[PDB]
């Protein structure tokens, strides 16, 4: 079985960079705490005890509310009056940086309102090794270098805005199969534990932490670690990801969460460097915690020691400030539990005060005009046989598949979006939002056509092919939408239990297309997905005039197509994966069964850095649209490219030692800790205080009291200077690795009659034997009028140009020589140059 | 059983009153033709054989093209680029004689456009005696009053706008169950001939007729006949109601044509007044006519005198030349077969030429924005606690329930639009046509909210009641949608054969309205419907804070609810009919069953004039919402009756003789009309050709060649001067009828503080025993400014006054007293006034 290895203490803060403040600060308010109070913030209430799906403890005393933690990385989950944000793949397609930052911006502006704290998102893991896992679409691209980007400018606007951001799922959760041992069982499986992720070192830094290190870098507040295993070892309380990785390493200054009920062992997660536990109880309204009144006692009888809980408040403190959410606080005005304007204040037990619940806050600004926007600017146009834009004056319109019209339950009417009913405007899950309206297809085309003379009919009845066939035959032009939906592990629709068992389209999608192409000459077929779906039996008939991929655009999906289809915005998305012609195309086969006998399931990631494009340019597969790839109503040309070296500072690895642990604040006796005795104890919620001064009685871990060495590994309450990794020495990073070594320019010039934007990429040849052909490092999204030409610049830094050296622990530019090439898609690539080396 | 009794001979054309000129020119071209050039204008050419639902034969060497002959009161059927308007059902709410005629002209110039002669509308047939007989909804109202008017001047705008309008369907077609025989055996029963509507004299003058002579006196064209008998003698062949009541007593000028398939016999049809055989065929497609060949071998045996086969002609040419066809001639350029642009010119045998049968030919000018108006002012108010209109600054709407939503199958995914799946604007059968688009509820409403910061959502499941709950529960105004649908006998959907079998709400509607009212304090209801539906279980819910009936608007159905919900429109219709509480409380149960054993099942109108709100009158039974009722975004009050007797000329009975009948042009000997040689018979088709001179043969018929005497009444071949009926003497009976006896004045003013429309109503007690409490006399519909007042002019005419008099065979103002009553319902009469003597 992979292994491992055990990497202590888990690192404590020291402010560096950009954190110095707020440490400080952080450091000074923590100091005044008392143990519970730590504690408090540390540990989740419990599930439905509160307003928000994570609420920590209070510390009254201070003036320190709860933290409220609300999903999704898309919109606000469980409330009302809010918007619904395109998909993060959506983000990833508008190669954007831009668009990410203002998405960012304006769902921190909507959490805030409501009075939340921390956002639960973005995501860049899953990256997306499996194009068929389920959850790959909340992120960005399997791309490392683009989902880096897109991640880090979506972390800026949510915290420029005054939230919290949270980096997830840290880390290699691929796949829902098997991420949680209660769900594989509700699934009809046999297993001891989660799947284990078992991943080698080079591909770890080359490809899955690489977004991370972007995060960390982009002063994001806090990371939340994975259900799944680690060459298994759970991800939060890895020691190698969370202590090694995230915080030697990467100096991750924020704090750690757990996803929720992914935090598995009290003294084992925190030494091994989790800061908080979500929900807060063992399982989901158990009335226990790993932590609260375990975490107290694991303090107070000398196990845990105080600088590491000083260390979790420490962390979360910061966080909080470092966003200014001091200055920015108000109290939940949402219950995600009703939607009633009254409740009990104690959700799942109907305690506390029967009080206004839902205040029903209008926090939607004019954030629809923006939604439209990325709608639109996130379609890809991947064929256009003239067929686009349309004039609105076609003499009669069809509007073709289920995917065009409404979900008859409403817009919300699936509980998580868990279902494919209607138009697929957002996945399943946790990773979603209420609608506050729902613009469809049908609606959208409709309303454009009735503006002229035309005429339109809608078939939305996906297996009505008579009627779809006929309406077909009497179109000037035949709209066809289809989808291919997917989601969270704990929801399954149709027997996809959160991961889609094929890569086909859904509801009969396939032969709707063909029906409507095999009966009407101007064809053009929309694509709503989760990501990429097998077009290879229809995409080149001769009828199939036109293909767009809009993924999951949120409330103005109609909008954002019709603003495509009839030339208000010219497409200029890029495909964020690839398109192969089979499954198998694609390799990367996800875990389905129990391979491990009754044990945890077992997933190697042989591939190394080679998925999506890379795994397509190495097993020389060819796609029918590339990773990068999108077409336009203009047409481009890029040339002149130069490059100019940087005179540039050298890498040196970091050296020298950390500061030893610190104590900040007294701890004193047990009873100082017990439950005071007038406080009514809400059942089910987690608080910090102990029953007695008793601590095996009041922690009840009916294994309660070994010696440290049973079950601790070496090191782990060691509070001494510690060395400083090579790799280390800022934030993401040695700060040698965001050194600029070139400047690399390139013309790009609107050779067509229509305004529109470029997306010209750069792509490196490392060098070296199994390394890839080419990985993308730049891009840009450049907006040119007819006949204009701009010339576009970017950098490559030395983490550009670099490979993780595993037997350094470092990061090296290799003596292979490397090669530039730029273009506007992973193989139209007409332009190259080889660099010089490096300093 | 039942008897109709015989007259004959059938009355012969003479240019009466505006038929003068077109009746000349009738005889002088119809003088010119041989008898099988004669015999084509009669005879259709056989179903799915040409372009149009019906087309007449040619006649080629006097450049006379085929009269193209197509469905539905409501829109050009099976057809592209075309409109899609509101119901006639619709129109009766309007209340609104403008909006009648405008309709009409729209759909004439779509008819036209297309290359179409005859519009087959508008309806006044089935009137509406049974509220779940299935076509009702195509006509007007069960009222004879409003639905006359109305029926009158779309006529007028049909054929203002130069084609040819047809009054159907005549008479007593009142259900769908057995009024066809295959149809119902093909429903498994086994029964030997249609439906037999057995009704009074009294009552055919005082109900059934009444609005088929406002159609003659405002000058249509043609009338289709039914498929049920009357007192056991088909539609098609009632010498009674054809020949006496339409041609001799209404004076009719036009020509009858039958219903499809309800031609009977070849010699006896055209005796009992029939003039046109659509669509030409014994049955669909059998190749064989009842007239064609044997209409020609009528005549040529000298069993048709001339005379009357000449005067189908002379009546068909006349309308033809009236609406000025002559002129406005264009050739079909579409096909109802098939939507391609090239087909067989005979599609249903594949022959002829491989042609451009499509040219998609844009007809919908600027119409819909009449259709989405006539959806407004259709829309019936039923019940308004301070609901509406709406604000556009509403939270959190809810739309509820599948009439909100989309067909799935698309606007026009069920053929004959048979089925009830999505928002209902259309109900089912031949009265329909394609809709070029459909705006439903859904679309038009969130479309509207999202103009502002309210948040919607749409739950279109009627089945769903949690999700609809859950979305009522968090809604500022849930707007509830709801439907009931009926169609023509010809098809079933739900097990409903045409006829609905109940007039409860479908889908689950009543309990979407209940699931909603219990979670949402503010719940307006919606309803599109083909007639009344029973409300009693919900419309007094307090959380029901309105009620809405907007029937079958047609493509603009969303856009023209909108404006009503959201106050551009001031809703001023009218019920059309009677909301009761039971299906019991009006009475007139349907002939569901097989009543006369493997005979014709018998429906006994023994209700007389008491239908709708007649009967409730007569019985006591308290409607919900009365006949003639709807509210406003405004209050009225009427006041100052005033009635002025007129100085009027005396009622002179007709007395008198026609002419005898006369023949237009010769016909020779048998040769001369045997088929060319060199013609090319399409098969199926039906030609006026006779295979050879021989007769008998020609014919074909196994019961040929009897003796007049053993199958023809007497009379039916006299061909003299016949004695003219008390009750005729003009179009649409004596002109005696329509002279002015009262002037009626009231004063009507807006009260309130919104521009809108009130509906005064003028009802007349007829007095004497056994007449109705109140009938329906006049109306209007009349547009008021806040404060404004304007005084109500009408007039009341003999006909308006009299009763039909069994004895004298004529109209009679009876000597007992009448009484007016002047209101705005037909129980909101708070004026009132005895009429002395006229
Ligand atoms: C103060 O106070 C406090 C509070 O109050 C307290 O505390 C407490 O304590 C106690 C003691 O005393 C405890 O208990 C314990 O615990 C433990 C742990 O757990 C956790 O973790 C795990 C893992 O581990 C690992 O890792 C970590 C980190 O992460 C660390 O820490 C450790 O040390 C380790 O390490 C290792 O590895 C790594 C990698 O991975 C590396 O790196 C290093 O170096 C090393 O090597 C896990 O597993 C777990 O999990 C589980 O559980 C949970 C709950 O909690 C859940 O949730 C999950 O799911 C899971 O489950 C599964 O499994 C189980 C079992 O366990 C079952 O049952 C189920 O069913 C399923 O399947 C966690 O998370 C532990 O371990 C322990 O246990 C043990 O013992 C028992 C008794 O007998 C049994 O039963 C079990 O089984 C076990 O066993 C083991 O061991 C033994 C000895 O010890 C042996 O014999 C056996 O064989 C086994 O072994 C195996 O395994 C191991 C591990 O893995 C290895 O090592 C080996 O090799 C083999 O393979 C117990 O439980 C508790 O916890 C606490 N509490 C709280 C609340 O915190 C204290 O005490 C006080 N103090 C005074 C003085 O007073
Ligand atoms: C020239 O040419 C031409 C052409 O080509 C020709 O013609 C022809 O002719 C033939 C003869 O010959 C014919 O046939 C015949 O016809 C008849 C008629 O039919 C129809 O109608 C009916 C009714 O009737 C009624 O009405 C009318 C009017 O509307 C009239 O016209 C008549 O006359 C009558 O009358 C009566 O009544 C009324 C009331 O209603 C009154 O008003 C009066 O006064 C009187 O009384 C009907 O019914 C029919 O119908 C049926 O048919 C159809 C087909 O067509 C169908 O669609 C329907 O549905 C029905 O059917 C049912 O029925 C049947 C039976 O009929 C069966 O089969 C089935 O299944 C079902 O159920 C029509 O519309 C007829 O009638 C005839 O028949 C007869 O006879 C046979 C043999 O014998 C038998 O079978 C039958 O049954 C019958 O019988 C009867 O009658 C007889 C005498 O006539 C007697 O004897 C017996 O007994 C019986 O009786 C009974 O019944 C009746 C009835 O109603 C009564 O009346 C009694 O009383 C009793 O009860 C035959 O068929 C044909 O049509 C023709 N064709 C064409 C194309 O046109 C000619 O011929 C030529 N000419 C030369 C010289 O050559
Ligand atoms: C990849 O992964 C996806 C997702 O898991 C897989 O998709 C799933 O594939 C299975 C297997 O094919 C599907 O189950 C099938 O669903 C069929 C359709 O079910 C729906 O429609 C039924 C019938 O609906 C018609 O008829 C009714 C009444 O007769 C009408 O109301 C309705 O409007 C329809 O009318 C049409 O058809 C009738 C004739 O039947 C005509 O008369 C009409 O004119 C008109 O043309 C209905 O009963 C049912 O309740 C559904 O609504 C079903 O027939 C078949 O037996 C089977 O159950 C899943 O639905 C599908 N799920 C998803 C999410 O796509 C996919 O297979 C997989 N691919 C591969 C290659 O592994
Ligand atoms: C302190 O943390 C410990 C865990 O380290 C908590 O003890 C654990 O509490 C859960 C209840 O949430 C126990 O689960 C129960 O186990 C029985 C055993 O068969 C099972 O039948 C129940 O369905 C349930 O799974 C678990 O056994 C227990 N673990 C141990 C080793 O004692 C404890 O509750 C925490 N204390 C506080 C104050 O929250
Ligand atoms: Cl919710
Ligand atoms: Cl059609
Ligand atoms: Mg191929
Ligand atoms: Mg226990």
């Amino acid at each position: 079985l992979a292994y491992s290895p055990p990497f202590y203490p888990s690192p404590w803060a020291d402010g560096q960079g950009e954190w110095a403040e707020v440490y400080k600060r952080a450091v000074d308010i923590v100091s005044q705490m008392t143990l519970t109070e730590k504690v408090n913030l540390t540990t989740g209430t419990g599930w439905q005890l509160e307003r928000c799906v994570g609420q920590t403890g209070s510390v009254p005393r201070l003036n320190i509310p709860s933290l409220c933690l609300q999903d999704s990385p898309l919109g606000i989950r469980f409330s009302d009056y809010n918007s619904a944000f395109p998909a993060g793949v959506n983000v990833a397609a508008t190669w954007d940086k831009t668009l990410a930052y203002l998405r960012g911006q304006a769902m921190g502006e909507e959490f805030s309102d409501k009075g939340i704290d921390v956002q639960l998102g973005p995501a860049a893991g899953p990256l997306g090794a499996h194009p068929d896992g389920g959850r790959n679409w909340e992120g960005f691209s399997p791309d490392p270098a683009l989902t880096g980007v897109l991640f880090a400018e979506t972390i800026k606007g949510i915290q420029d805005a005054g939230v919290i951001a949270t980096a997830k799922h840290y880390i290699m959760n691929e796949q829902e199969h098997f991420r949680q041992q209660p769900e594989a069982a509700g699934y009809g499986f046999n297993v001891s534990d989660s799947l284990s992720s078992n991943v080698d070192d080079k591909t770890m830094h080359e490809l899955y932490l690489w977004p991370f290190a972007d995060a960390v870098r982009a002063g994001v507040g806090a990371v939340m670690c994975s259900y799944n295993q680690i060459n298994n070892s759970y991800g939060c309380e890895n020691s190698e990801t969370l202590n090694k990785l995230l915080k030697a390493e990467l100096g991750f200054q924020g704090f750690v969460m757990s996803d929720w009920t992914a935090h598995h062992s009290g003294v084992g997660a925190a030494l091994a460097g989790l800061d908080m536990s979500m929900p807060g109880d063992v399982t989901f309204d158990s009335g226990t915690s790993f932590w609260g009144a375990n975490l107290t006692v694991g303090v107070l009888n000398g196990t845990i020691p105080q600088w590491r809980v000083d260390d979790m408040a420490v962390r979360i403190m910061a966080a909080y400030y470092k966003v200014g959410r001091d200055t920015k606080y108000t109290p939940p005005n949402f219950s995600s539990w009703t939607r009633d304007e009254y409740g009990f204040a104690h959700n799942h037990v109907s305690e506390g005060a029967y009080e206004r619940v839902n205040e029903f806050v209008d926090v939607q600004r004019d954030h629809a005009d923006l939604i439209r926007r990325i709608g639109a600017q996130s379609t890809v146009l991947l064929k256009n046989k003239g067929a686009l834009p349309l004039s609105r004056k076609e003499k009669l319109v069809a509007l073709l598949g289920e995917d065009a019209g409404s979900n008859s339950w409403g817009a919300n009417g699936c509980d998580d979006r868990g279902c494919d009913n209607g138009t697929l405007a957002m996945a399943w899950g946790s990773g979603t939002a209420n609608f506050p309206y729902l613009v469809t297809p049908e609606q959208a085309i409709q309303n454009e056509v009735l503006q002229g003379r035309g005429n339109v009919f809608a078939v939305t009845d996906s297996w009505a092919l008579d009627k779809i066939a006929a309406a077909a035959r009497q179109a000037s032009v035949s709209l066809v939408f289809v989808n291919s939906d997917s989601g969270e592990g704990y929801l399954s629709v149709d027997g996809n239990e959160g991961d889609r068992n094929n890569i086909t389209l859904w509801k009969n999608g396939d032969n709707v297309v063909k029906t409507a192409a095999n009966n009407c000459n101007n064809t053009v077929v929309i694509i709503h997905s989760v990501g990429p779906v097998l077009i290879d039996e229809w995409y080149d008939h001769p009828n199939v005039t036109g293909i767009l991929w809009a993924g999951l655009p949120g409330q103005e999906s109609g909008n954002s197509i019709a603003d495509v289809l009839y030339g208000r915005v010219n497409p200029g998305a890029k495909s964020p994966f690839t398109w192969g012609k089979t499954r198998e195309s694609y390799g990367s086969p996800l875990v389905k069964d129990a391979n491990n006998g009754n044990g945890a399931p077992q997933s190697d990631f042989t591939q190394g850095v080679f998925i999506d494009y890379r795994h397509f340019d190495k097993f020389n597969e060819t796609p029918i649209y590339e990773f990068g790839y999108g077409l336009s109503y203009t047409t481009f040309e890029l040339s002149d490219l130069h490059v100019q070296p940087l005179n540039a500072s050298r890498y040196t690895p970091t050296s020298g030692m950390t500061e030893a642990a610190k104590n900040f604040g007294e701890i004193g006796d047990a009873s100082e800790y017990v439950y005071p005795e007038g406080l009514e104890r809400i059942h089910e919620f987690i608080y910090p205080w102990i029953n007695s001064t008793d601590l095996k009685a009041s922690s009840d871990d009916s294994n309660y009291g070994w010696e440290d060495s049973k079950y601790i590994p070496e090191g782990a309450t060691d509070g001494s200077a510690q060395p400083r990794l090579p790799a280390s020495g800022g934030a993401g990073g040695n700060p040698g690795l965001y050194e600029d070594l070139f400047r690399v320019s390139v013309k790009v010039k609107n050779t067509g009659n229509v305004a529109g934007d470029e997306v010209p990429q750069l792509y490196v040849s490392l060098g070296g034997p199994n390394e890839p052909k080419v990985v993308l490092r730049k891009f840009e999204r450049i907006h040119l009028a007819p006949s204009q030409e701009a010339v576009w610049t970017t950098t490559l830094t030395r983490r550009d140009l670099a490979n993780w050296d595993v037997s350094a622990q470092d990061w090296t530019v290799t003596p292979y020589p490397k090669t530039i090439y730029v273009g506007n898609s992973s193989r139209k690539l007409p332009l190259q140059a080889s660099l010089p080396k490096a300093q």
